[PDB]
This record gives C-alpha cells, sequence and structure tokens, in this order.
RNA sequence: UUACCAUCAACAUGGAAACUUG
RNA sequence: CAAGUUUCCAUGUUGAUGGUA
C-alpha cells in the first residue's frame, strides 16, 4: 500500500505501526542546515536534547541532518517573542524554517506566529511545546514524528501510492460554517499536482455569503488547471469530488444548486470535458455520476486516498483529502482568517 | 497547537414538553 | 404571533484528565 526510496513501505496488520518505526527512507530529502532553532530560557539542556538526538538515530531516513542556527530567548513575553518574531528575516532573508520551543500554551502566541508566518512572511514553521515531549523514554517517536513532519514540510514528502485510473486528480473540500461570530463558511479545496499524488495543489476560499463564492472557486479551479497544464503538459481526464460536512438536511439545497456551475468553471477555454465524480461522505453515496464505471473500483480508489494521511499514518474516519482540507480550515478559517500565499499552496504547510 | 485514541467539564445552534407575559 | 422560567437532550467546538506513542 504504502512506498518509499528504494523499497516498499511496511503494510502491518491493523495498519498502524507508530512504535519506533520508519528504520528506511524517504521520497525527497534535500539538506537542512539553515534552520534557524529558538529555543527558551526554561527548555535549554531539553533543546541540547533535542538537537542532539535529532542528529542521532530516528532511523535512516536520509535526512542530511546538520546542526542549526541556534538562538535562545530571555523569556517567553509577548515583547520577547513580537520584536523578532517574523520567522527571522531581519538580516539575510535567505531561511527555510524556524524551529521554536514554547511554554505556555496561550493560542494567541499560535496565531500571532502562524499569521506572520502565512501572510506578512511565507514560510513553513513547526512549533515544539515542552509539557507533552519534556520527558525522555518517548524522545525516539516524538523525534521521528518532528523529523517527518519537517520532510514533509521543507517540499518533501513521506510516500505515494499507485493509482489504476489514469490520470486521476483528486478534488476535495470542507466547509468550516464559524459557530461564534460573522458565519464564514470557510472552504478548503486541494487538488493532486502530480501523476503519483506527491505534490499537492491546495487553495483556501474566503467570502462571506453563500452565493458569490463559485467566483473564487472558479478563479481558483482555472488556475490549479493552468498550474497542472504547467508542471505536466498532459491534461488530468478523471476528476473525483469528495463531498463532506454536509448533512441530509443542507444535500438536496447543496448538491443540485453548486455544482452545475462549480462545473461551469470548464468554459473558460476550450477543448474540455471529462469525466465528474462527486460523492457525499459522513459513509459513501455519490451525487454526480459521470464517469459511468463500477462501485467497486471507486470504493477502492476511495478506500486506498484514505490511507495517505502525511503526519498520521494509519487509519482515520473519513476520507484524507477531506481533512487536508478541514485542518486546513481550522488553521484559516478558524485562526487566521487571510489569504493563502501563492508558493506553499503547492505544499501541505497546514500540517 | 505534534503524534491521534477515548473520556469528562466549559460553552455556541436545533429538536421535545409543563409555568407564565405582552 | 413571539419573548422569557425553563426540564430533558442532540449537533459541534475549547481546555483538562488518562494514555498509545
Amino acid at each position: 500500500r504504502i512506498n518509499l526510496r528504494n523499497t516498499s513501505f511496511v503494510t502491518s496488520e491493523d495498519l498502524n505501526w507508530v512504535k519506533e518505526v520508519t528504520r528506511d527512507a524517504s521520497i525527497l530529502t534535500i539538506p537542512m542546515h539553515f534552520w534557524a532553532l529558538f529555543y527558551p530560557k526554561r527548555a535549554m539542556d531539553q533543546a541540547r536534547e533535542l538537537v542532539n538526538m535529532l542528529e542521532k538515530i530516528a532511523g535512516p531516513i536520509g535526512m542530511r541532518i546538520s546542526p542549526p542556527a541556534w538562538v535562545e530567548l530571555k523569556d517567553d513575553r509577548i515583547e520577547t517573542y513580537i520584536r523578532t518574531i517574523q520567522s527571522l528575516l531581519g538580516v539575510e532573508g535567505k531561511i527555510q524554517m524556524v524551529v521554536c520551543i514554547i511554554m505556555g500554551t496561550r493560542d494567541d502566541l499560535y496565531g500571532a506566529i502562524k499569521k506572520l508566518c502565512c501572510v506578512q512572511s511565507p514560510v513553513p514553521s513547526q512549533v515544539i511545546n515542552v509539557r507533552t515531549i519534556g520527558q525522555p523514554t518517548r524522545l525516539r517517536s516524538v523525534a521521528q514524528k518532528i523529523l517527518l513532519q519537517m520532510n514533509c514540510k521543507l517540499g518533501g514528502e513521506l510516500w505515494g501510492v499507485d493509482i489504476p485510473l489514469k490520470q486521476l486528480m483528486v478534488i476535495g473540500m470542507d466547509v468550516y460554517h464559524d459557530p461564534s461570530r460573522g458565519m464564514r463558511s470557510v472552504v478548503g479545496f486541494v487538488a493532486s499536482i502530480n501523476l503519483t499524488l506527491t505534490k499537492w495543489y491546495s487553495r483556501v476560499v474566503f467570502q462571506m455569503p453563500h452565493q458569490e463564492i463559485v467566483d473564487s472557486l472558479k478563479l481558483c479551479l482555472v488556475g490549479s488547471l493552468k498550474k497542472y497544464y504547467e508542471v505536466n503538459h498532459c491534461l488530468p481526464e478523471k476528476i473525483v469530488v469528495y463531498r463532506d460536512g454536509v448533512s441530509d438536511g443542507q444535500l438536496k439545497t447543496v448538491a443540485n444548486y453548486e455544482i452545475p456551475q462549480l462545473q461551469k468553471c470548464f468554459e473558460a477555454f476550450d477543448n474540455y470535458h471529462p469525466k465528474m465524480v462527486v460523492f457525499v461522505v459522513q459513509h459513501y453515496i455519490c451525487v454526480l455520476n459521470t464517469a459511468n464505471l463500477s462501485p467497486d473500483h471507486m470504493q477502492r480508489l476511495t478506500f486506498k486516498l484514505c490511507h495517505m494521511y502525511w503526519n498520521w499514518p494509519g487509519t482515520i474516519r473519513v476520507p484524507a483529502p477531506c481533512k487536508y482540507a478541514h485542518k486546513l480550515a481550522f488553521l484559516s478559517g478558524q485562526i487566521l482568517h487571510h489569504e493563502p500565499a501563492i508558493q506553499l499552496c503547492g505544499n501541505l504547510f497546514f500540517l
């Protein structure tokens, strides 16, 4: 099911392995040097153990891991971070990541850091909490998962899957109705860029009512198709949409209203009419069947696409391409409330 | 906001019915 | 025609508790 470099990956019994695994390579390992690490005053030797363990055994990933740019924090105050946390673009401007260990689990620290790491300075980064990783005897797996998160976050990937259906791009989305104030109804969008589902293009859509979302949807979809033609030069032919986040009550007013002028985006250019699949997820029922093939071959396709969560390798509840946009939705429509940046939409910087 | 698996507390919307006002 | 005192709940989110890790 799962592959790797120079070998296939392990498929266990209940497909959960977790305990000190990935003793082997990955798809891409760019050599990480300029990942400026910030440690606070209250976890000095803990962060020393973190760096020393990241250099040593975490499985032969192939990550050419090197000593980082070590930064030491005075305290955890607001003025301490907010002086220079733009993910450290002050002097050189040639950075990749900034890694921070934070003690106070105050959510506004996340809000400011991820806002000026997404839109004010578009940079992927990972934060570390002391109260979950601060002890040894479990350091192996959390160090491994930090390395795998960096692997996904540097524009590299962990694995892929074979696809028996030719030239397939996976369209997935998830609505986030805001329960607090404003009723944003933020809908994400994911699509595959490469043939083996390794590079992913993922947009975020921002619109106040439920009516003029469709224009931004069509703009994002023609941008995605232009990017697909740029990166592939042979146009995709299979289109499957995994719709989730709509109950039985909203099904009639959405599955018969939104999707026809979502389909109408294909009149921006000529010579195009591929096969369309739109499902529901709650259990799987289709609401648009244009591919006209057997249910078993595409139910197997959906069961395969359930299995590629690139931070949690294992079983999940709904299909994964729902959740790359779902976690993007509580990244943006809950925390950020800002339009996404151009470059990282080709990566999974939401994870 | 890690790496999900459960639980409960704090809350936001909706269903089912007694008191009672304009 | 609706506001309340509301009793049960359901639908979801935030923290914490135990963890696998």
